[PDB]
């Protein structure tokens, strides 16, 4: 785990939406911003993610778009 | 215009690395957090992205991974 | 917002496959073309998508591939 | 060449922007709809993509978003 | 297709879900790849366990990591 | 511990340089190769040279499956 992703943003898990195969984690990344992650449940279990846990959203730059207010 | 991205990370553009086809924008997203977004140069112009401009990081929830410490 | 995507293809919503966590929306963009988008169900509700709703599919250019016969 | 992508949209290429590493191709998919695909320049040659050629936009469903308003 | 990464392997497991599924390919050499895809897509391709298929992954979506 | 189901181990075979992005190709063993387009500055932090030990990292939702 040294990854090419510059976007490795730290926060605490606030919610986990549990499903059959995929679920949704909710991290408080700090500053009143929150990130949501659709990931496989195999991994949500494997990594030991429960509510209040410490993890990072790890996002590759080419998957981030940009928007403005016009 | 209201989209499926719950991940709308609002921040101020800090840098733009310009390339032939795509470039790399940087928002200072707050909380000491910084995001990198590789996108087309054409898009960077049409939105009017310069340093210190207000924009949002738009990240699809299925593009977010989770990592933890070791 | 606007969004940096050149690929903002407008069409009419024809179907919603409802799931436990995600769903599948399908828009008719015209010319015999349809696009499907798997998104979280909570967002399907947040965007207010009903059958027959008018919308745009939003695809990042670096997310589109090209293939040939 | 059968593939998991639901979106395999046929069209004619109208422009190609060449770059050092990647390029951007643009397809006329019909109906006043056009999709652009940022891909590697290496792959653009291997398929033989020049202007007006027949190809498909291939978009994985989990890569498509939806918009309104 | 424009993806240089078209890695052939044999389907080892398929986890089925309401809308999505996960296929797992053993592409050879102690390597295994998993693909989260729609059930519409898993059924249409006729993917049974052990059938011969390819994992096809876009270059700009692959990251690189090392260990210290 | 990153959530990627695809963490493919291999040695760097080539690094194609660009102004903003570059493209690495790994031999993950068994005649398989992966290509990863990433920022040149990110190749900086990771220090990738040819013949280096690294992993190709792919999230499950970006993998498609194809067949004959």
């Amino acid at each position: 785990m040294k990854l090419s992703a510059r976007n490795q943003l730290a926060g605490k898990v606030v919610s986990i939406k549990e499903g059959a195969v995929n679920g949704i984690v909710v991290l408080d990344i700090g500053g009143g911003n929150q990130i949501s992650s659709t990931i496989s449940m195999d991994s949500i279990r494997e990594l030991g993610l429960q509510v209040g846990s410490d993890a990072y959203a790890v996002i590759k730059a080419t998957s981030v778009m940009i928007g403005i207010d016009d």
